[PDB]
């Protein structure tokens, strides 16, 4: 067999049987042979095993002659930013994002923070590690500590005109991950009042693993918004590359609608630019990008595909509905921080609440939310759906699973790249009844 921790886009496994310091050191050795020349940036999240796994990575890297830039406890986007900003050969973030307590993992990038994925070097690294029985060498290169966040913070602040910001009251919920540290470093340069929930970094996760999609964790942000009269709330996953928004009523806003909203925010600053979007939910983004004078670019979901397409298109912004937002000047990388700064600026400048910024769009293109299915036979289940709707001759697109456009409604149905599940998304042209009846009909077919 093969090491189960090596996934399509990152390394993730239970410590210590699927991921451990020995494996981490071997990954450092193998990564060194995969990169162009230059040093390697290393950062890590709040999980208890993360520092030890990083040190092991560092040892393997340095045994292979790679200088190491240790940026310390950070978010994933800081590994992306520093890798590009410092013109490093590559970078590794030790993190398990939102996964349970007994899990860890790694996100690996090369020059300009370009992703290393299963077909772009990650499985080559796996196979090297799998067969490596060599005695560990000793370090022949140095590790430097580089925790200065100044350039990163300045880059974040450059997306907004600070003189236009209003003293909004913002709930922030780091979920005991790492986001609160960046919020607190940004706070002296911003007029906002922060209502801090689950703010302190704690890899024991006393308040639950950092996953804002869990309704119990969602409700902590919503309650703090409602109880404090906040303008809106923001939650993050543990490594804060994903951000989740709550309007002033406590309502969680589906990530889909943030894509069109952030695209309009960006296009005000970069007129005529291209905007990359995923195929799961599309109609609202296409319309809002076009209305704002931008050009929408359909792309397969997954950060590797999104970033590749943004690069080839010189795209100014890209967004998925899975709460990842990507910015050209941010090394084409995703940030959980840039989005809420932009939304705070848009609320401040427009005098509109976040709720009203999205309300008409939610009414115009209502969506099911992403619904996941673990079925006995995904392929037969998808076939059963397609056969049922064949007589309506939908317009079919195979960018990412199957997208079917029926005119007044459409769906996307695809296998996940991170779990063994089918993911369904449905949307309609302003028709909530058609949305529910078609969603339920597809669900029944899938469960057949
Ligand atoms: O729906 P999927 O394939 O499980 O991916 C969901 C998300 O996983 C990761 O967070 C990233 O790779 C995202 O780019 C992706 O959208
Ligand atoms: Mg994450």
């Amino acid at each position: 067999m093969t090491l189960p921790a090596f996934k399509a886009y990152d390394i993730r496994g239970r410590v210590p049987d699927e991921l451990n310091e020995d494996l981490a050191r071997r990954i450092g050795v193998a990564l060194a042979a995969q990169l162009d020349q230059g040093p390697v940036v290393l950062g890590h999240d709040v999980r208890l095993a993360s520092p030890a796994l990083q040190e092991a990575l560092s040892a393997g890297l340095r045994a292979s002659g790679r200088d190491v830039i240790d940026i310390g406890l950070c978010g994933t986007e800081e590994v992306y930013f520093q890798t590009d900003y410092l013109k490093a050969a590559g970078g590794v973030m030790v993190t398990a994002s939102h996964n349970p307590m007994d899990y860890n993992g790694m996100k690996l990038v090369r020059e300009q923070a370009r992703p290393i994925s299963s077909d772009t070097g990650l499985f080559a690294i796996r196979d090297t590690v799998a067969a490596d029985t060599a005695a560990p060498g000793e370090p022949t290169a140095s590790e430097q500590s580089r925790t200065d966040k100044t350039a990163y913070l300045e880059h974040l602040l450059s997306y907004v005109d600070r003189s236009t910001l209003k003293p909004l009251k913002l709930v922030v919920n780091a979920g005991n991950g790492g986001a609160g540290l960046i919020v607190d470093l940004l706070a002296p340069h911003l007029p906002f009042e922060f209502v801090r929930v689950f703010h302190e970094p704690d890899g024991n996760f006393p308040n639950g693993i950092p996953n804002p999609l869990l309704p119990e964790n969602r409700d902590a942000t919503a309650k703090a918004v409602k109880d404090n009269g906040a303008d809106f709330g923001i939650a993050w996953d543990g490594d804060f590359d994903r951000c989740f928004f709550f309007d002033h009523t406590g309502r969680f806003i589906e990530g889909y609608y943030l894509v069109g909203l952030l695209a309009q925010a960006i296009l005000a600053k970069q007129p005529g630019g291209k905007v990359v979007h995923d195929p799961r939910l599309t109609w609202n983004t296409v319309e809002q990008v076009e209305e704002a004078g931008g050009i929408p670019v359909l792309c397969k979901s997954g950060h590797a595909f999104i970033k590749e397409k943004m690069r080839s298109e010189n795209a100014v912004y890209g967004g998925e509905m899975s709460a990842h937002h990507y910015f050209r000047e941010f090394a084409y990388a995703d940030s959980g921080m840039i989005p809420w700064l932009l939304i705070a600026e848009l609320v401040s400048q427009s005098g509109r609440s976040l709720a009203d910024l999205v309300e008409a769009r939610m009414q115009k293109f209502p969506c099911s939310g992403e619904i996941n299915f673990k079925v006995a036979d995904a392929k037969a289940s998808v076939a059963r759906v397609m056969e049922h709707y064949a007589s309506l001759s939908p317009e079919l697109d195979y960018t990412d699973g199957i997208s079917a456009d029926f005119g007044q409604w459409r769906f996307n149905l695809r296998s996940s790249n991170t779990e063994p599940l089918l993911r369904l998304n449905v949307e309609t042209r302003g028709d909530a009844a058609l949305l529910e009846t078609r969603t339920q009909e597809i669900s029944n077919l899938l469960r057949g």
